[PDB]
């Protein structure tokens, strides 16, 4: 069978031949009992970089091995890439949300093969669910493998908002002391009215690393936490996101792209934030209207925005968010650690290793299966 894999180029200085440090830190499990991912071996050490073109998420020696083929290529856009070339005969599809491959219903429609789609990450926004469920294909991410990563990387931003990081940063290259400049907009984060929209894998993950911050805790749910953690955390329970955003200094956007997430934080909304309130947004890009953070910035109303996930992936040259007031962007990293890599490619091994023996994929790894939504 074909297994076809989109991946992200590797830098532009060629793929590493060296590494900062020596290895990273065994992850055996994660907070609440899931297992680490369980693949029966694995073709590289942890801490390589698996998810650019030369990396193939150490896939090839497995699956060649097994007389299937492997198409690792980054090309992706349109009619005439490589991805939709190739898309006819594939049993298989993998790509990350980093560099997502879009699993259209056309495209689903054309992949008369096609029997697994594979979230090499956690997302699975970029395949339409209904053409999946349609055709009977199995959709499958590896749940929890880089929900830690990213509740660093909010954290991060948060402190760098707030406490006026970049600009102070570029002063040092510059050449100059410049303290007032500085610190004419830096404000310690202690005390602050901080609310997650969603308290999910990442979303308590980055409550508790706030909590000894001593930040007033607030959160948006549709169902609450156990009161024993809202207790320990010293949480404030919102039924809406409104009456949440009403009151906090920063806002952390934690829950996965849906029809109730899409453009939720629309002018409408963020014109409820309090005046110089801090956005951060590592759940996906369209949860926030990409105009209308714009807008917000310009006016003062954010005082700062900050993610890493945008609309469309990659972002144009032209993406007004590059360009905008106050920001602490980055590309799409924060899943893609070499930390996480690790843990998403071994997954995605456990996966395939499951397939083609014909056993089960972990319940908490499916999105839809046989014909239906998990
Ligand atoms: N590299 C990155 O930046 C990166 C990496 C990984 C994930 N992500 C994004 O982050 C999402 C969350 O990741 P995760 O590991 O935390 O998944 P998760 O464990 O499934 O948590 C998602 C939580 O969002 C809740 N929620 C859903 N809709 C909501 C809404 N309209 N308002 C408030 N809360 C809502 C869900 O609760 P219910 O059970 O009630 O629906 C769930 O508890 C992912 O879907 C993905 O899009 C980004
Ligand atoms: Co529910
Ligand atoms: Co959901």
């Amino acid at each position: 069978a074909k297994i076809l894999c989109v991946l992200y180029d590797d830098p532009i200085t060629g793929y590493p031949k060296s590494y900062a440090r020596a290895d990273v830190p065994k992850i055996d499990h994660y907070p609440g009992g899931q297992t680490a991912p369980t693949p029966k071996q694995i073709d590289f050490t942890p801490g390589e970089l698996l998810g650019s073109v030369s990396g193939e998420l150490g896939l090839r020696k497995y699956l060649e091995g097994l007389g299937h083929t492997l198409v690792v290529t980054s090309d992706k856009e349109g009619e005439d890439s490589v991805f939709e070339r190739e898309l006819p005969d594939a049993e298989i599809v993998i790509s990350q949300p980093f560099w997502p491959a879009y699993l259209t219903p056309e495209r689903i429609a054309k992949a008369k093969k096609l029997k697994l789609a594979v979230t090499a990450g956690i997302g699975s926004d970029h395949v339409d669910l209904e053409a999946a469920i349609k055709n009977g294909i199995t959709v499958a991410e590896v749940t929890y493998s880089n929900s830690i990563s990213v509740s660093e990387h909010v954290v991060m931003m948060i402190l760098s908002l707030v406490r006026n990081y970049i600009p102070s940063y570029q002063w040092v290259i510059k050449g100059g002391w410049n303290i007032a400049d500085c610190v004419e907009r830096s404000y310690d984060l202690e005390a602050m009215h901080v609310g997650t929209v969603a308290a999910g894998r990442i979303g308590l993950a980055v409550l508790k690393r706030l909590k000894p911050f001593d930040v007033k805790l607030h959160y948006f749910s549709r169902h609450r936490l156990p009161e024993s953690v809202e207790n320990e955390l010293g949480l404030t329970y919102h039924p809406s996101v409104e009456d949440m955003v009403k009151v906090c200094d920063v806002v952390t956007i934690n829950a996965p792209l849906h029809p109730g997430t899409l453009d939720l934080f629309n002018d409408e909304l963020i014109s409820k934030m309090k005046r110089g309130a801090y956005l951060v947004n590592t759940a996906r890009g369209k949860i926030c209207n990409r105009d209308a953070v714009v807008r917000a910035l310009e006016s003062g109303q954010l005082a700062g925005y900050a993610g890493d996930v945008w609309f469309p992936q990659p972002a144009p040259k032209d993406h007004p968010w590059r360009t905008m007031p106050h920001h602490g962007m980055t590309p799409h990293i924060s899943g893609t650690s070499l930390s996480a890599q690790a843990r998403y490619a071994a997954g995605t091994r456990e996966i395939l290793e499951c397939w083609f023996e014909e056993r089960p994929i972990r319940e908490e790894y499916l999105i839809v299966d046989g014909g239906k939504l998990a």
